[PDB]
DNA sequence: GCTACGATCG
DNA sequence: CGATCGGTAG
DNA sequence: GCTACGATCG
DNA sequence: CGATCGGTAG
């Protein structure tokens, strides 16, 4: 059904303006795939890690951290990660700052501090921005990158990002990098599907 | 002394490069006028109520706030503030969340819980942004700013203000907004009088 | 060969 | 405040 | 006549 | 997440 949601996505999108129908037409089918079999400890591992990488970067540290901390090549479990003192996951690449948030996020989940995948279901992304914040290293951004790429949450803008910041100003044709709140009123019209507006503006450098 | 110290500013900016040698020439004299002899809260109340808000915005509502809280036009003290429910603030132009935290300044104010201004004239802008950051609605913007108007401390760059970062992407025609570590290291060389490098750069938009 | 591009800590 | 992990495009 | 431009809260 | 106080330049 992820398809069916993007092909409704992707004509509703072309049915804003032309601007939104050109980029999307040029830019060509959706191919975000997010992966929502990922325990909520390993999207917010995968989430913290991400914060102000690019993704080649990204994939590079947790590549390291799989071998490091995995027996099968997989990803690590919370105890794997509790066995590994900081040195060692900074060693992968992570800052030493992430790699005792990584050590806390584990400890959590093996304490059962995390709601579960269950409940986190059925939570509003404001419910799940008051709840996730709780942790250290996460906040508004790395929950709103597990929101889209763990949870596969369709109408997710997150307007406070750089990167999208610097094409919405290109696509929308600004004087200035847009505030957080600009960006939000810019993409309005996206809803119900915004998630998927903010990953064609993604693709905008591709381009 | 403060005549003696603009005038040595002003001479090491304009002997960093040509554009800088330029710029101060352009703009003139620099008429920076911090105001220490505010004690502690009301330069923090001040520096909050700036928050977002153009200088001349900001001053429209210290007005208002002046004549309903005091009665000699003069600025409000803690016992006035506490005496002023949240909703007259809120009337002066406060946000709710700022006639809020104006009042928990005030508060902290007469508990004798905010230091002291010979305390904080002995402590360093990292000291600075570890204590007084414990006051809700008071963060790194807020204490460089405080720092910069109400204390007159010389070397402090404000790298995180979104105007400056604006100015600075045209002063060193960057291709690109630049991120704050970025407008840190490409003012280094105005050191030891970066509150006087950051002024001028506030200047550009009037020329 | 060289630069720039989340959220927390004293 | 002023740093932080890194692949890669300009 | 009309738009845009810190830090906190459920 | 998605708002928030307002004078004023574009
Ligand atoms: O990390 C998630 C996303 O963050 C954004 O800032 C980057 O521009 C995207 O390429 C990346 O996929
Ligand atoms: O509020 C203090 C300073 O904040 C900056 O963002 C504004 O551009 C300055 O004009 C103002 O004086």
């Amino acid at each position: 059904s992820k398809d069916s949601d993007y092909k409704r996505a992707e004509k509703h999108l072309s049915s804003i303006d032309n601007k939104w129908s050109s980029l999307v037409k040029k830019v060509g089918p959706c191919t975000l795939t997010p992966h929502p079999e990922h325990a909520p400890y390993e999207g917010i591992i995968r989430a913290i890690t991400s914060q102000k990488l690019s993704d080649a970067a990204t994939n590079s540290i947790i590549n390291k951290f799989c071998t490091q901390c995995s027996d099968n090549d997989e990803f690590p479990t919370p105890k794997q990660i509790m066995e590994t003192d900081v040195e060692t996951l900074h060693e992968c690449g992570f800052s030493k700052l992430k790699s005792q948030e990584i050590h806390i996020v584990a400890e959590a989940a093996l304490n059962k501090q995390i709601p579960s995948k269950s409940e986190i279901e059925k939570m509003s992304e404001e419910e799940l921005m008051e709840s996730l914040s709780k942790i250290k290293g996460v906040k508004r951004w790395t929950i709103e990158m597990y929101s889209i790429f763990t949870l596969g949450r369709l109408d997710i803008m997150p307007a406070d990002d750089s990167t999208l910041k610097n094409e919405a100003k290109e696509f929308f044709g600004l004087s200035s990098k847009p505030q957080t709140e600009e960006v939000e009123k810019l993409t309005k019209p996206c809803k119900p599907y915004r998630t998927i507006a903010a990953w064609y503006l993604w693709q905008i450098p591709k381009l």
